[PDB]
DNA sequence: TTGACTCTCTTAAGAGAGTCA
DNA sequence: TTGACTCTCTTAAGAGAGTCA
């Protein structure tokens, strides 16, 4: 809500919730021939999903509060950043999952950037293997790779040049 | 259906016809702090685009031919592909920009691939830089770089670790 | 047959808000 | 107050199809 004690009891009842769902290890390519570990805090895959906790598509979900009984209602995510900056260079900041796991809602997890930072994490080739992330990755991306390109650039004349 | 000549006689139409837009001399980044040329060929602003192009949205146009009275249409950077298989690994192929430049029509400068690979060369590191594309990347990605995260992970209590 | 407009849709990273019990 | 559902929207890489003269 309004007050700056009031964010932050939102998001010491977030972190206590979140807290307490199923911790889920994952072993992650990290670039560079490497692996690692990431412990992910899963949402349920289904209702009940823990106090506050509501889901509103099949991989989004909201946290609702009452406060001066009035409802409060976040994405699931951006609880974390409720005192940031909610934009940057006029872009909306965005909740960004560096263990690329929609469930997960550990905050160790997460940062808060524009959406093209976010997306571009897909393909980054992760902390052992040259990302430049100022914010760093914990892994390599999933689509990070040589890709299936069915046609290349071609010409069947002589009017075009690179 | 149109015969694999009538195909080839499009393509060849639209080679002949995008030949002769503004070809405009670009200096890009290819990686590694090294600077290469690009040489678009680029769709007008605003109507007349040349013959058999129309404008369907801001930045989209579609090529159009009548052949034995029945019109064909196709998205305006589809053309260079038309004898190429239409999706791989069960996603649709698109037509992805190499020099990251909408209005360019250089079949030079496109290639044809899911729309995840595509995507993802807006953050390559480029063909100097340790590009992995096996269809090599013509630049460095735009968004290629350290990023401008507002917040990176954090969290207030101890109810978690990485 | 052609030009110049019109409209909505796809994808996968993300959002906001209303209806009931 | 809290839970469990419903719906549509944003972005930036991409699409198909209709109307009129
Ligand atoms: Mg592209
Ligand atoms: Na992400
Ligand atoms: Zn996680
Ligand atoms: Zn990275
Ligand atoms: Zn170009
Ligand atoms: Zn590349």
């Amino acid at each position: 809500a309004l007050t700056n004690a009031q964010i932050l009891a939102v998001i010491d009842s977030w972190e206590e919730t979140v807290g307490q769902f199923p911790v889920i290890t994952h072993h992650v390519p990290l670039g560079g021939g490497l692996q690692g570990t990431l412990h992910c805090y899963e949402i349920p895959l289904a209702a009940p999903y823990g106090v506050g906790f509501a889901k509103n598509g099949p991989t989004r979900w909201q946290y609702k509060r009452t406060i001066n009984q009035v409802v409060h209602r976040w994405g699931s995510h951006t609880v974390p950043f409720l005192l940031e900056p909610d934009n940057i260079n006029g872009k909306t900041c965005t909740a960004s999952h560096l263990c690329h796991n929609t469930r997960c809602h550990n905050p160790l997890h997460l940062c808060w950037e524009s959406l093209d930072d976010n997306k571009g994490r897909n393909w980054c080739p992760g902390p052992n293997g040259g990302c430049v992330h100022a914010v760093v990755c914990l892994r390599q991306g999933p689509l990070y790779g040589p890709g299936a390109t069915v046609a290349g650039p071609q010409q069947r004349g002589s009017h075009f040049v690179v």
